[PDB]
């Protein structure tokens, strides 16, 4: 054991930059996100809101935190307020995320970074059409909140999980289909372009 | 490149004053302030309050910040804890403002700061005719709560999007015209002028 | 001779905020003075009232004070780099939701203006508020700590209209604002603790 | 003046160590305790559940806090985050205690603690009878979270004042009688006794 | 030989809060056991429950030891001076409201009792809670970020009854409390999580 878990938080800790994005070779940091719902609480069609429990995995790599794990453990658990975290919001979120679970993340010795925590928030959408057999279609939107495409990409997750694995079976409402689509958008606001990631969330009333 | 992101930062935080507003030849720190109403959640004619989601979009300019950039990222976002910001208040809220969005600013490095929140709040405006074609017409006036005219001019930036541009069509609400002023007020309490944005945001239900 | 960032800085580098600035043993003078500018929520049944209100503060300190013969004479500071009066709402029912920055106004000579907007909830005398005399509720409001002795406790000079930042948009409308200083012992304590009682005179709009 | 005020509170601030309990010769702390009832807000008698507003009155002796104050002040008020506070919970709280007021505490120059919060806190007790000639009698439990009799012995006090002396004559409800008794119990969890007082809080309707 | 303010000073010195108390690349041995206080709010429509418990945990950090044969073998810590697991209740769907001071136990061979009273609600199933039967809420506790080599989590040995410590005042009666472990492997890791399931069997009295 060359560097045991205290050495490398210890590490961690007074080299890591939280204020600092990790851009490389000035190339966009690339964020991943996928939303995994976990429930859906509280549905409104008149006022067209939503509140929903999610998992919003986040991973990113910063090469700042890597370290030789030849024969050291190659991943640690680490207070994210110690770690550069992107600046994501969802666009149409009308409440602050409250976020339901410990405030780690996971760090691996090549520098990846996995953030997954678990987000209960409401949103504005379209939840038309909730209570028919074709559902309603709240979509939402996530993005860098200062971030430019240049410093940060945000793409879709990779697929091999089904859309309901983690959704509560005691829901009112069940999950039809989930669709994570891509964007880059330059607004009047900017010059320049943000990316989000644009998550589809089909789902009814069960019957 | 001269400087990297890290640097900059690390040259920002060690030595920006977050207590010092950045007046510079004794004028007044020029503030742009605009609201961009992104939600309109909740309406009591009776009681003549509402819930609305805006950006405030807030510029200023901080020359402690400005950096060379010949060879340099000539931008970063920064925690606005590592910042003086403008103790802009809404007066006639009546809650705490709810910020929904990560709490950075981007600075430029000629000290140009864009700090944009997304705010939940809740305000006592005129709320009357909300529910007729012409709508009503709720007034929103922000401005420092401790700085007087020679220290903060706050000024209404020039308008160039539609007022709905990022307004969420899903509401139950919505936009009709939004216009911005500015006051300069002496009030009794204090013999000093306090200057204001008025936002007069006229909306009304849809049909 | 000092800019804002050296008047800043020397401030919060020996400004001690846990420190009330009692100067030859006499207590310091806190002037307290509420402008109503909302009533948010009235219950007669239960009599509590929801209010939002600017608590206008005022004292000196000493400590504070610089020369400004050629520098600026007023800067506005965190309040977390100034000792505050720990003032306390005697009948308040909720803790006190700050609205505005927490910033205080130091003038050269060490005289403090704090003056937050403030929403808050009291357990008050609700009664009559639906009638042409309308409700009385009154509010008290001392230091938690410090005695007669260590902070008086004034009430501030009545200059202007008791509606002048009162929402016209209210349910309701204020009647009269007065302001009062009684000074009381209680059971707890063989000393006195000062208190400002504001009675607020507000009905329904008809 | 030896000492004055300044010099008291920087001693203190700076030696005071308040994670440490003030044991002497391995005497538990005597720590008072007392409620004042303020208000009464609300009760649900279907769910046995009362909203309450109590001063509770803290007194113990922490010698590590003594001065010689034959030519100083013989008291100051002190944040409580700079000295050692007794971890008192009450035992039946549904929800985290409010405070109210400054949290400051008094020291005297003997070492004599008086710390007396204004609390609002839900309880979870008898409501039954409340709209009674009788009334309900509500009981609260306080004692120490995490230590037990040799570390922290927990005390009641004298009834000088009537038992309304404080209370709200605005309230829907009045006070009958407050009754504030000691015990000590030995659970099945922990192998140590625990002291508590246990306030017996009658009280009704207004008629 | 130590006192409690020596041991609390070495605690707070070198107690590295952010490091997991791995020994010989075994996991850290977590107990968790449940002890219900309250039900304050059940629906059977939204199948959502609001529950008062006690988060019973414990494990060994031995770098926490000291030598205690003349000195107390017991202190009581803040809780952000120790590691603490990352426990998280899978189907809660609100904060966990902590109603208790944060501190834990350590005693002086390294062993750390942590109880905070918790405030929370789920998603479970509340069906047939107004039936003799009664329902069957499921909670499921965690480590949020570690796998089953660095945290093993297992229910406590309790002798002491399930309703030991639920309020008599509560609306509901509990049944039967039965704790669970389990070890599951995701889509989105390659490693095994643990937990315990907690099935709180409970109905409405009537
Ligand atoms: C990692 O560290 C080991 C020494 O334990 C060494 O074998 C190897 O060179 C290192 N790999 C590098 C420097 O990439
Ligand atoms: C900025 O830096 C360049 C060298 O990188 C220098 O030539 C130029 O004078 C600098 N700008 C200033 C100090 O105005
Ligand atoms: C304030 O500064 C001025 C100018 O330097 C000086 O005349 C005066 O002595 C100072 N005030 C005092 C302490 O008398
Ligand atoms: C307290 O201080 C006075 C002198 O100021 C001294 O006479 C007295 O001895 C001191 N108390 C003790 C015994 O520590
Ligand atoms: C604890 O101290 C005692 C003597 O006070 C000693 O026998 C022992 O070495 C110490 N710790 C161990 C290794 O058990
Ligand atoms: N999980
Ligand atoms: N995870």
């Amino acid at each position: 054991v060359e560097f045991d878990r205290a050495d490398i938080l210890y590490n961690i800790r007074q080299t890591s930059r939280p204020d600092v994005i990790p851009t490389q070779r000035d190339r966009p940091v690339a964020v991943s996100v996928s939303l995994k719902f976990i429930n859906i609480l509280e549905v409104n069609e008149i006022t067209n809101e939503v509140d929903v429990v999610f998992w919003q995995q986040t991973t990113w790599s910063d090469r700042t935190l890597a370290w030789n794990s030849s024969h050291s453990p190659d991943q640690v658990s680490v207070p994210i307020s110690s770690l550069w975290v992107p600046d994501l919001a969802a666009y149409n979120a009308i409440s602050k995320p409250e976020v339901l679970t410990p405030q780690l993340a996971r760090v691996v010795s090549d520098g990846e970074v996995l953030y997954m925590p678990s987000i209960r928030q409401r949103f504005s959408c379209d939840v038309s059409g909730v209570d028919t057999e074709s559902g309603a279609t709240c979509r939402i939107k996530i993005g860098s909140w200062t971030h430019h495409s240049r410093e940060i990409s945000v793409d879709p997750t990779t697929e091999n999980s089904d859309d309901s694995e983690y959704f509560s079976q005691y829901s009112r409402f069940e999950i039809l289909d989930v669709t994570q689509k891509k964007n880059s958008v330059t607004y009047s606001c900017c010059p320049e372009a943000y990316e989000d990631v644009e998550v589809s969330l089909n789902f009814r009333k069960k019957g």
